[PDB]
């Protein structure tokens, strides 16, 4: 068995035909797929894999599919993403990628998604972020990073993002000690009237707001 029959015909998941209220659909949601299926058709716009039970996501699995713009990986057992596994994907404007286990991202891995407008990693481990690694999201407007295991976040992590308006930071284990916070601190400062969601950023997780910080203390402490 496959994804799908036909575009319009079922398989393993429930394969649409873009409609007026819904685009070229792939619905592989909640049927405990430890396995990426194949015969996934090369038009599809909507791919939902998420409620599944992935361990591990083939380095190929979404090459050829150009005119995805919504993919859902959310609620898997993912532990890592391979590298270049979303190349390709130049017409993707939503990526799922909540409540997994991802401790780490490949360098680059974002690249290819210019026109991304919204990203969640939230609920995962991550525990850092590759520099540059949204760089090339100028299109995105919600990025969601909360309750991983963040202590910071590389210095300029979010200057491209110049379309940004809601950007989620609170349940990571920041780090208020060190100089490295205060790129993050002076971030949120600054952009609290443009991009919401930021305030709830706290030191350790749980502790003082990271935007509150006296940071004369730290700003010599390296990391």
């Amino acid at each position: 068995h496959m994804a799908c029959l036909a575009v319009g015909k079922d398989d393993i998941c429930t394969c649409s035909n873009k409609t007026d209220s819904s685009p070229e659909t792939v619905d592989c949601s909640s049927k405990k797929l430890t396995a990426v299926p194949t015969g996934i058709p090369a038009n599809t716009e909507k791919l939902q894999l998420d409620f599944n039970q992935l361990a591990n996501i083939p380095a190929e699995a979404f090459h050829g599919l150009t005119r995805l713009t919504y993919l859902a990986l959310d609620y898997n057992q993912l532990q890592s993403l391979p590298v270049g596994v979303f190349d390709q994907l130049n017409n993707l404007n939503e990526l799922r990628l909540q409540d997994n286990q991802l401790t780490s991202l490949p360098p680059g891995v974002f690249d290819s998604l210019t026109k991304l407008t919204y990203l969640t990693l939230s609920q995962n481990q991550l525990q850092s972020i590759p520099a540059g690694v949204f760089d090339k999201l100028t299109n995105l407007n919600r990025l969601e990073l909360s309750t991983n295991q963040l202590q910071s976040v590389p210095h300029g992590a979010f200057d491209s993002l110049v379309n940004l308006e809601t950007l989620h930071l609170e349940l990571n284990p920041w780090d208020c000690a060190c100089s490295d916070i205060i790129y993050l601190r002076t971030f949120i400062a600054k952009n609290t009237d443009k991009i919401s969601g930021m305030e709830s950023a706290q030191c350790n997780g749980t502790s003082t707001a990271v935007k509150d910080v006296n940071t004369e203390k730290i700003k010599n402490v390296t990391c």
